[PDB]
């Protein structure tokens, strides 16, 4: 029941000024370096300044596309990417984009004289960024330049291909590019302080900022040298508004548009004239932990031997058959909730499909059979079910702060009942957020936990590898599986190449892993977006890469 897009009737205006805000409770912190930005808030409100510089278009599966500021193209032959600059690719300033702006990407994430948080092992793919890395090497052997450093192509070389490189956010290889001859000399350690890419930097996108006040917002305005489509309005003001200011923001008309809401203001949000609410499915996945085992960091490896009636894959079924979650996210959740088939949500076109079944649908029966035929038989006296003398009683460690989280636990709490199960939460309580992230994040894991609840967000490439693998940390539940194994090293192989094979085999694992069930898929969340009704071409559409240029008012009045 919700649009991607609000199809305004009347038409455009040339020019306007368009007014969005951001809901946060803390301050915007403004780096238009992509390396060096670890703020969210910001990192949406450089979407008109085009979002920290990115550089590839993408389908609405997040599938590079050729269109955008460069073009990126893979020989496996060579284990090569290539990137290639836009001819009239250009910064605020009129300067040309070059290999160069490309290339200092990868020194200030990789040189630790900028203080980047962003290194990621991956990277250590590309030949000679480890050694970069570390100091051991003055520059990056593995990316050239054919045209040279003023040049537009840049060639980088791997040691190995992946078959994610053709998505967006693959981590293999960076999407963005900094100004090199705005920067060059400001001393690293500066960098990030500096008012070159605070208050004052230089960008790719359709707008550029013309004022940047601290914390709070910025001002954009066209940028001439914009390679592509012209925006149609004269500016932008994107500002931080509060979650306690936002309700009343939206009922005074103040903003066109308001990002960042939370679930549990839509209710507010959802009869006000002069707005319509857009609604898109989020790269986001919630689930069900089981606990089996502990992790061994010196070898860094999941071993499943904890002790445990959850070992018993009859046992792992039925407890997640007995949930109700269809039925509690109609009851609660405003439709923001829609439950989760698999663990990869349906925006993943190319990597799942509505005919893998999960654990959407309460089957009461099937988990009181499942647990009948394994041996774990109800004791009339009490009204839970015992094996060996045994009571199959677990401890849940739920946790805050999801809308209704205390309601919602108790509910499933409830449903195991029904099934014999004893369930009681971990000391009584729901966990509080940064308690469970330790209790879960630190080796080897604890023994005092059977039930969890726990959430990502999927990057573009939705890799599982730091998820569920036998080798990952948050691996929660510490499972080990041959299959699974198989499963997760086939989706990365070079088979998956071909994109028809990798869809199956990301739809096998999927398969696998309900049937094994050591997690179950929760839910699949959407997000909200109020648009006022004066906008005209806004949408949520993840295929649309022209939002910030296409977008227009029909009047200087809002709705």
């Amino acid at each position: 029941n919700f649009d991607v897009a609000y199809q305004n009737p009347d038409k455009a205006i040339k020019g306007g000024n368009l007014k969005v805000a951001y809901q946060s409770d803390s301050p915007m912190k403004a780096q238009w370096l992509s390396g060096l930005s670890n703020d969210a808030t910001f990192a949406t409100m450089s979407g008109p300044g085009g979002g920290q510089d990115g550089l590839f278009f993408t389908d609405s599966g997040f599938k590079f596309i050729k269109g955008g500021a460069a073009d990126v193209a893979l020989d496996k032959e060579s284990k090569t990417a290539t990137i290639t600059l836009r001819k009239d690719l250009k910064w605020s300033d009129g300067s040309e984009v070059t290999a160069k702006d490309y290339e200092f990407t990868y020194e200030t994430i990789a040189n630790p004289a900028y203080g980047s948080d962003r290194w990621t092992d991956s990277l250590a793919n590309i030949v000679g960024l480890s050694d970069y890395h570390t100091g051991k090497a003055k520059t990056i052997s593995g990316i050239t330049f054919p045209d040279g450093e003023n040049g537009k192509v840049i060639k980088v070389q791997f040691k190995e291909m992946k078959p994610g490189m053709t998505q967006s956010g693959n981590g293999y290889f960076l999407e963005t590019v900094a100004p090199y001859q705005y920067l060059k000399d400001v001393a690293p350690k500066d960098l990030a302080s500096s008012p070159k890419t605070t208050t004052k930097p230089l960008v790719t996108g359709p707008f550029k900022p013309e004022n940047v006040v601290a914390g709070e917002s910025i001002k954009y305005v066209p940028n001439p040298y914009y390679w592509g489509e012209k925006p149609k309005l004269n500016s932008i003001t994107y500002e931080v508004v509060s979650t306690a200011k936002s309700v009343a923001a939206l009922s005074s008309s103040k903003y066109d548009i308001i990002n960042g809401m939370v679930s549990s203001q839509y209710k507010q949000v959802k009869n006000l004239k002069g707005y319509k609410v857009l609604g898109q499915q989020a790269m986001y996945i919630s689930l069900m932990y089981y606990n089996l085992g502990h992790y061994d960091a010196k070898n860094s490896i999941n071993v499943q031997d904890r002790k445990t009636p959850l070992q018993d894959q009859n046992v792992r079924q039925a407890i997640g058959y007995a949930r109700n979650v269809a039925e509690v996210d109609n009851k609660f959740s405003n439709g923001l909730s829609t439950p989760a088939n698999s663990l990869i949500p349906p925006i993943f076109k190319q990597f799942t499909s509505s005919s893998v079944k999960g654990y959407e649908k309460q089957d009461l029966d099937k988990a009181n059979k499942l647990l009948d035929e394994d041996g774990w038989k109800l004791n009339k006296s009490t009204g839970y079910r015992e094996k060996d003398g045994k009571e199959l009683s677990l401890v849940y460690a739920a946790r805050v702060g999801d809308a209704n989280a205390e309601t919602i636990a108790q509910n499933y709490i409830q449903q195991w009942k029904k099934i014999g199960v004893k369930v009681s939460l971990y000391n009584g309580k729901l966990m509080e957020f940064n308690s469970w992230v330790d209790h879960m994040t630190t080796p080897p894991g604890a023994n005092d936990w059977d039930i969890t609840d726990g959430s990502w967000s999927l990057a573009s490439e939705p890799s599982q590898q730091d998820l569920f693998s036998a080798a990952a940390p948050y691996n929660f539940g510490h499972f080990n599986d041959s299959e699974i194994t198989k499963d997760l090293n086939d989706i990365d192989s070079a088979k998956s190449e071909n994109p028809t094979y990798r869809k199956a085999a990301f739809v096998k694992y999927q398969e696998d892993m309900n049937k094994k069930a050591y997690v179950i898929p929760t839910n699949f969340m959407l997000n909200y977006t109020p648009v006022n009704k004066r906008v005209v071409g806004m949408t949520l559409d993840y295929g649309a890469m022209n939002t910030w240029s296409e977008i227009g008012v029909s009047s200087a009045k809002l709705a």
